[PDB]
């Protein structure tokens, strides 16, 4: 599972999202609202 560090959102993606919930989906650079 793409725990932490996992893209949500941005240039490039759409949604391959194999991540876990305790982490989020929330935003930083261009290519990412991601699970911190």
């Amino acid at each position: 599972t793409q725990s932490h560090y996992g893209q949500c959102g941005g240039i490039g993606y759409s949604g391959p999202t194999v991540c876990a919930s305790g982490t989020t989906c929330q935003v930083l650079n261009p290519y990412a609202s991601q699970c911190l």
